């Protein structure tokens, strides 16, 4: 009952914040875990903000071209669509 | 082989950013995940930054008093000390 949306689920660009949301309004009081895995150059930054009504706005910053793995877990289980493949040109 | 350090592992105050570091320099190329579980009001913000050489800075922001659980995982296993109990006055 958790739903992710946004451009950052699939794309990011060097040096620019990529954004997506995770809507947990229809879920309970569990723990959200978000990470972006760069197997060579790590993700530079990731920010997860609760903006109200159990909507979370996520922004992350990548430094290098290539494929990254975006993981979004709710109670330690992948939300639908996770793990996501993120491509940086 | 991951080591976390800092006051933010055990102390946080409403409205004030709480910080710690996570040293993954002696670990491999696995994935790092950080969560702050409030049984009630969610964590407002969590910011994770790779500061270089596989050291990471973490800052988080809470909006209500109470007991929180801070989770730091490396390849989906808890790092030593995780889960951390954080009591906000």
């Amino acid at each position: 009952k958790v739903v992710a949306k946004g451009l950052g689920l699939s794309k990011a660009y060097v040096g620019q914040k990529s954004s997506f949301t995770v809507d947990c309004s229809k879920a309970g009081n569990n723990m959200l875990l978000v990470g972006v895995h760069g197997p060579r150059t790590p993700c530079e930054e990731i920010l997860v903000k609760h903006v109200g009504s159990r909507l979370y706005s996520v922004s992350y910053l990548l430094k290098d071209k290539g494929e990254y793995t975006l993981v979004v877990k709710w109670g330690h289980e992948h939300i639908p669509g996770s793990p996501y493949r993120v491509v940086v040109p």
